[PDB]
């Protein structure tokens, strides 16, 4: 019985959106810029920064977008999309996170929006199960396909 | 021989997805292959022995949503009828992934053996529930939340 050691940086990897919620509608609804599907996010404790990776439908097309938030040192993270963003992080886990966006467009108008957000944990063990059964199959390392990083790159 | 399994699996039920599917036919999983399956959800019924499959595949540049129906045997194993004939296996499951061994036997007599590794995407009602308070102090109506879990419109990974 191990676990790996909890880090800020352990937390980084594929990540999945739940359940957004907004006071205004339009923000979310189709084609709105903050219906965003996460696919991975990246935690650095050193710069004080998060990466964030998500896809979004704009005029009717996917598109993927990259969006880096810097950490304020009253803890909240501010973010440059579709406007200004001051999110606050309210719980955070190995496996969840549930935040608090506050957004102001281009037009002055305030939008504020809730998420759940959940980690997609692919344990050590588990792979090295999935590597034996398939060498004891005698199924060659090229005949695998990762599916996991197709989702985290989509397009 | 052996003796009756407990079978409580029911609980594992809940959104999964794909991690690796390996084949000794690579055709089978190349892209435009039967068996590059997006998982989505599987649902474990102990009453009747059975396992949902909901998965996408896309064949000849068309995503395509799937249902099989599997029904295990009394040798422990499950067999479900998807582009041929299939005798699963779970050799490896807890509350987070699955690791699968699958005989696929196709219209023209061609074995094809796979193996699968799946992670569930677990949501806590701990977590919910402070989402849902949260949302609630913001002043968000219930019908101005967005499921992305269950949801139709979604990105496509090839
Ligand atoms: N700062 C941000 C930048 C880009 C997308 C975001 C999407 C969010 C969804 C729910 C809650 C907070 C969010 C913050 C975001
Ligand atoms: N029963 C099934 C139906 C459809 C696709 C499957 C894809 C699989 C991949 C690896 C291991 C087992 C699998 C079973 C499958």
């Amino acid at each position: 019985e191990e676990e790996a050691e909890q880090n800020l940086s352990e937390l980084s990897g594929p990540w999945r959106t739940v359940y957004i919620g907004s006071t205004n509608p339009e923000k979310i609804q189709e084609n709105g810029p903050f219906r965003t599907y996460f696919r991975e996010l990246v935690f650095d404790d050193e710069k004080g920064t998060v990466d964030f990776y998500f896809s979004v439908k704009r005029d009717g097309k996917w598109k993927n977008v990259h969006v880096k938030a810097t950490k304020q040192d009253d803890g909240t993270y501010v973010a440059d999309y579709e406007g200004q963003n001051v999110f606050k992080i309210v719980s955070l886990s190995r496996t969840h996170l549930v935040a608090h966006n506050i957004n102001v467009d281009k037009h002055g108008q305030t939008t504020e929006l809730t998420e759940l957000f959940v980690k997609l944990n692919v344990e050590d063990e588990d792979l090295e199960k999935f590597w034996k059964l398939t060498e004891d199959k005698g199924i060659d390392k090229k005949n695998v396909v990762n599916f996991l990083e197709n989702e985290n790159h989509p397009h």
